[PDB]
């Protein structure tokens, strides 16, 4: 590669393995990357109509698949929002349909508020989150809580089962287990009776052992020792554990005041002590820093808060924090163009000492997630439109541009002297879309799975939501939704000894909903589905017919709600027609069964009922008239032919 | 690396083992055409349709607006209008990705009474308008019936200062908003606008001029308003605007040469302000041929004025469907020659609007492609895309009902000054789509050129291989059969000025997630978080209906509703055991007395054919009079079906 | 890249940093003593595409794939696991070259004695004979996979033609004789024709009789009343292979027996020795019970003796260990290759037949090739021979198998010069050519077990991969349900091989079109989304609302919309209310909402109302019945009540009658 310095852009495409130094702003140096200078690229990930946003800080790579948690929603705030994962088992080459992780919240109508997170992670082979609570009125962060269930994985150990004769106690040895009472775990092939399939944990004994409950007591003593089987966590059927984290909310008191939690990183495994980022951007004087777990495990609401100094707090927010060899980085977003702006910070107490170094020109409006390879860090961050990175800028919304996204890469085998001469350089632009104020591009996250790292984010696309226009409610399904969606910049940070891996995507995607053409020549749809909205169809058969042949002999349709209704609508064509006609055979004929034919207020004979009945109509219980002494029986123009009852007077 | 340099060779190479370079070759002997290899040109080819509908036509209606590229087109089954919509697809992401279809006009109203429906080949932008030249034509032979000019207010968002005025006691808001191109009735919306009452979703209630218009005030204001100093937003509501629809006279078929139009087709503006715009058309239905432009000076004003300037008949013999292009005080214009065996497409350019030509003859009798270009810089460039392999070379025959290969081309023609000839223009074959072969007609090329910033686009048809069977168990031309129609559209990407800027591209890698779209809930089940209408027949396992939206809000209405003059809920013949047949209706939550009222209708199969049984525990009462329907026929219990009892407030029985 | 290795190959230590090059491949012995050969980008032009993405377990394209009229097909089976639960034979195919492919079709349906019998279809052999497709259908049992019994079936390909000529009637006779060429129709074989020329031969017909290679009859709706013949008139005939009935034969003795020279493990490969005479054969293997028989199935004329086959078998030295065999034919030699089926014996042999499978000349390749079929093509004077290691690692001669976590197998491709048959494969030259991903949860995988076809200047080998997300079989998944979580990780891909020159511009795209062939969606004028096609759903459905319209796309609204119930008996319930418990029950109502002012009503209360059990009817016009209206018990229903009396009582005879 070679960079030089320019006094125009040039045509940028047209080069390969090139990098120009450019001062947009007289003053600002930026490095403009061709094809080929790095070896990085781009994939869009998410691809709904909903506001798909904010993975900062919350990715993770666990057991080989790549997470990038976010939050669906419609807007910045926690309306009709979903925190949410989408998934790659390929590297990230391909990610799966969004998953929501937090319900809306139960208390949504009632107390106006919904669940939100920026925290997120892996310890000790459970997943944690800080889950907020916020309103929705101002965003104010109600309350958070510490959420944990153990992450999805699989073992194959061999030995460590054993129950004794007459208990319902089996004892399981699972080396760093990070299982939890009432935690729903899967056995196969135990060599151990009564150990087997779907099973919860009742007691935990330490870090490598736990107990399950047998349905009956055993009938002999039982050692496994020396048979192999499997296990494998129920993640989605584990409860959540679920921690108040005390003061962590708005305050108007600035020592108590928490803006966001934000971000979170491991500092050791085996003791679940960990830390998460907060700020208060609220009420000044700013505090910025981390909140610290000695033990999430064993007391999951203890924690300390860690402040950076003053100076760097100030115009300050949502710190990145990584822990790497004894040493914890930190980064911070500026808040101002006109004051100085995100610094990196470094501690090796573990966050009671820190040193900072600046970075130069106030850069602003973006947090900056990292990793450290080697003797690096990869620092990551996305103007929200364009032309904003440079310090003293102005915000340029309101209207369609193409936001950069900018990368540097700092040297930390020892602490730098100093970021004056840091090289940021531009590697992808993304779109702010421009018909509302708000941005998603950017707000990212940095993982890294082996040889690659991934920068993933968010940008836009310059079809509007209608905001000003016909959508100021924001539907998600109508017109276009929203443009906002994540991507992931996926870059080489390792020797590659390997061919490659990579394919170009040609199916039919087909997991939303899994469709195939059958014998029949119809498109078969191969999972149970939920329509959230109002459903219409040319015609409805209820079939009882499951893949596999087995046909139902009970077929049903069962209503919600406080009642059911079942009703037809006034005709376009024929108005005086109109009625609902319940039938017993195939047709709505006599020949073919019987029949209730409910008449509407349109039809020619307005709102009668008529039961056709050829082989005899019949009530099992007292059939009466509603109101006494009003209604006849019978009438003067439609007599029965003769009345039968026991006795042949008449109760007056 | 062939340096961007061209060769000419006696024999094709092996083009995929060369970069940026092009080989000129004479396939047919005294034609020279010129094969680029990939980097040659700065250019890609995207797919941006993949329904099974037949998605053909953007001719030639492609445009840009407000950073969104438009590739409208028609969806239907056939070279013909049955089952068909005018239609888009449109790009956000600079022609990277592409929506969902988009239905512009419904079936028509009179489709069966009248066995007629809608066609377009000319739409555009005008003064923040939509316009399109939406046709009436016969099902049974492509006949134009007649002709309507379509508009709208183009989907736009403002962010003004100042403007709005209210006086005292009036209900009438003046909208200060330059070059809004609204009309009467046009629906728009407000937000901060700092003055009283104009808020939210509104309607155009007059119009005072190219900037001013007014609305109307749900209450009188109480206080002279005036927002001056206010930064307020305004959109359209271009979906709630109803179109403007004018009748187009004499733009229909007709056995008068003079009158007949056989197709209207492209759409340029020559004055954005003050709405003059042209479009073209031709007659290709009754000799002499004429080819030429609608022209309208304002319509704006006057929808239905325009005139017919044509070009002279030596270049609209053998010609159809004439692409037009206004820049810069000039109009352009290509046409379409409609025969191997005779001269072929044109260029013309006009300075005078369309009253006088200067032609120039592509040499070599291209043919059954229309032309579409763009003007960049100095250069025009043009475009055009054969049926089928083979086809493009002069008095080369037709070669239809085999699969294969047919070659788009593009040329670039310097206008700087008007060239002297065209005799060594120079095509470029630069990407070959397919032609399926089963059926003759062809939806390869029949396209539109459009630009954005550094981009340009063209926009057409190519097929697959996948058959559409209307020669076998699919002449019916179903799309949801098999693998429905094979006819989709393409992007042509091509850069044309210098990309200052890092790239914005990237792969997609996402689940795509728009057309119904699916999040896996926390109780693991997909949810589709949009309304949806299914046109077809839908089987299912089994239906809960929940009442349940997506923030939690249960109602305590859930509904079942059936259209039709009447609704039929029935029990089809069972399978396994006919001789259960019946319906089961209940109060409760299964069909057992337990938990609720029931109601069983037996079918014709049962056992017990065609008994109606009520059970109810709670009692059994009707609020209404209660009788037989025939007199002095039907029994009231029977003689092994005796009531216990009878009570009425009289005790002497009506006879 | 930063060194072009300019199509050179370079012998090192270790594997260097492969993504930095193009045009070059590293020689590496990652165990001693066997040499494989690992290739940047460039090096071939060839490159990998995924093919399927559903969230059955789709595997198994081994050996099936075809080129049929310009579409490439992948024949599969889409199941949930090694083994036959809820399979189906199925296909996907391409209609441009490879680039993109189409949804799944089943072609075979659940077997309609899954439940009764506890068996279910299967398939390795299908190709193309003689313009029908033939396929080798098994029939497994569900519990331990043996081999039932095997049929073979078979449809005319779905073709069109435009012949000129060739259609005759006599006057007076209801029978159309047409002359096409190498039909390859049956009896009861469904077509079509267009613009014949000859009236009464016109649209949907069947084939009455054959008469030979390139002559059927149909029969006419009624008697011809001149001679016609339509010689010079050019006409349109296509098949409807979707119409016509599959013919399904009985293989004698295709089947597990305990009889090792009975029995078959499994059928797989197909290939034609003589087109017009439908001569092919099918590879065949018993691995179940020494000594091994693997081989093929000849068979001699299979479309008028489609039963008729004789078993011709390799050398029980290079069928010990060994196993599905892929097997093609090109001009005159049958060549073969198995799979090897142990890490620790001789594996993988190439063979060539020149008298149709009676005496083999073999090779085997060195070092213990095993657990991978290696389908391939001929082009020129070479095969081109793939394969792919079931995890990573698991290639070489004598390693163990890696399973139990997740590792990235490599798929490998050799090219051997048969016009020059080799004295010996020792220096058999393996490129590694791409990597796919052993998921590692469960013990079996998907990876390979491929298949090789080619169309013009592409050679395709498609084949399986996973991906890292777990089927959770171990976890809450031990029922193998496609649509929990993310279903199973095993899908197709297809490795796309330049084989000619290209003396063409690129026909290649990207795709960035909205995928709507599934369940194709439209934004209809009225903002909603419109899907145009009908389907099925196989599970339970749930909606926030239901109309049902009647409305079809052309616009015509029907008179009588319609929900229909199967089943023994329908049920339509009213399930307990979650907020308010005391209103539950169920509206039936003749207008559109549930009021009289609107319509009758008949509500049926549930056991949780206010008044639990009631049912109420509403017929402010009078309501009626037009059949004896009757008490079910005699003697114990009450008419009316001692609060609930009727005002009168109307009845032709004023006597009860008791
Ligand atoms: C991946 C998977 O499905 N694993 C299951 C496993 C498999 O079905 C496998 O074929 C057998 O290892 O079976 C598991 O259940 C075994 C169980 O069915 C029998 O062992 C069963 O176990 C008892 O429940 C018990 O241990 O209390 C009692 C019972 O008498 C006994 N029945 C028989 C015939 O032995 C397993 O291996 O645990 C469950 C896995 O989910
Ligand atoms: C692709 C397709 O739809 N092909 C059909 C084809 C076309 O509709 C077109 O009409 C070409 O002819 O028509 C086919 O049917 C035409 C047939 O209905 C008429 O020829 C009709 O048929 C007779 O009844 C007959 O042959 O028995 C005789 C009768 O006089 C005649 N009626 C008229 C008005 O011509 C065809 O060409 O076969 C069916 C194709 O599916
Ligand atoms: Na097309």
């Amino acid at each position: 590669n070679l960079t030089f310095k320019v006094t125009t852009l040039p045509d940028i495409s047209k080069f390969k393995n090139a990098a120009f130094v450019y001062e947009r702003i007289v003053g600002q140096p930026l490095t403009y990357v061709s094809e080929g200078f790095f070896d990085g690229n781009l994939t869009k990930i998410t691809d709904t109509p909903f506001y798909n946003a904010w993975t900062q800080d919350k990715t993770f790579v666990y057991d080989n698949v790549i997470y990038a948690p976010f939050m669906a929603g419609e807007r910045h705030g926690v309306q009709n929002l979903h925190v949410a994962w989408v998934k790659s088992g390929d590297d990230g080459q391909t990610w799966s349909m969004p998953e929501w992780l937090t319900p809306i919240h139960p208390d949504y109508t009632a107390d106006k508020v919904n669940y939100h997170c920026m925290s997120m992670g892996v310890c000790g082979n459970r997943l944690y989150a800080v889950i907020e609570t916020r309103y929705l009125s101002n965003m104010r962060l109600k309350k958070a809580e510490l959420w944990s269930r153990p992450m999805p994985y699989y073992r194959r150990p061999t030995g460590g089962i054993t129950i004794s004769s007459g208990s319902t106690t089996a004892t399981i040895v699972l080396k760093k287990h990070g299982l939890k009472v009432g935690d729903a775990v899967n056995f196969s092939n135990s060599g151990a009776t009564g150990v087997s399939g779907n099973m919860t944990v009742a007691s935990v004994i330490n870090k490598d052992t736990f107990t399950v409950t047998l349905a009956r007591a055993a009938t002999s003593n039982i050692d496994n020792t020396g048979t192999t089987w499997h296990f494998g966590t129920r993640f989605w059927d584990s409860p959540w554990e679920i921690t108040e984290l005390p003061d962590v909310a708005y305050s108007t008191n600035a020592d108590l005041c928490v803006t966001e939690t934000h971000s979170f990183t491991v500092i050791d495994d085996d003791n679940y002590t960990f830390a998460v980022g907060y700020h208060n951007g609220d009420i000044s004087p700013r505090r910025l820093g981390i909140l610290y777990f000695n033990n999430a495990y064993s007391d999951p609401s203890s924690f300390t808060r860690r402040t950076i100094s003053q100076e760097y707090a100030d115009n300050a927010a949502e710190p990145c924090i990584k822990y790497y060899d004894g040493i914890l980085y930190l980064t911070t977003r500026g808040t101002s163009t006109s004051a100085a702006g995100s610094t990196l910070a470094m501690s090796a107490d573990l966050g009671e000492n820190w040193n900072y170094l600046r970075f130069p020109n106030n850069v602003h409006h973006t947090n900056l997630p990292f990793a450290k390879v080697g003797d690096y860090l990869y620092i990551f961050g996305t103007e929200r439109s364009f032309g904003e990175w440079e310090g003293q800028e102005l915000d340029n919304r309101y209207k369609g541009t193409y936001p950069r996204t900018f990368m540097c890469k700092i040297n930390v085998s020892s602490w730098p002297v100093s970021l004056s001469n840091v090289q940021w350089f531009n590697i992808t632009d993304q779109i702010y879309q421009g018909h509302i104020v708000n941005s998603a591009c950017g707000v990212g996250s940095v993982c890294v799975k082996d040889g690659w790292l991934y920068y993933i984010f968010g940008g836009e696309d310059f079809l509007s939501p209608w905001s000003i226009g016909d959508n100021s409610k924001k539907l998600w399904y109508k017109h276009d939704g929203h443009p906002a969606d994540l991507y992931s910049y996926r870059l080489k940070i390792t020797e590659h000894d390997f061919v490659s891996r990579d394919f170009k995507y040609g199916a039919t995607p087909n997991r939303t909903l899994p469709v195939s053409m059958g014998t029949d020549g119809v498109r078969h749809v191969s999972a149970p589905v939920t329509f959230d909205n109002d459903v219409q169809m040319y015609s409805l058969t209820v079939t009882g017919l499951e893949h596999d042949g087995t046909q139902q002999s009970a077929v049903r349709v069962k209503l919600d709600g406080d009642y059911g209704v079942i009703a037809k609508n006034i005709p376009i064509k024929n108005p005086s027609e109109q009625r609902l006609i319940l039938c017993g055979g195939e047709t709505p004929y006599t020949t073919d069964g019987s029949l209730l034919q409910l008449y509407g207020s349109n039809h020619t004979y307005p709102n009668r009922a008529i039961l056709y009945a050829p082989g005899g109509a019949y009530t099992q219980n007292n059939f009466m008239p509603y109101l006494d002494g009003q209604v006849s029986l019978g009438g003067a123009s439609n007599r029965w032919s003769e009345v039968y009852a026991s006795t042949g007077t008449i109760n007056t």
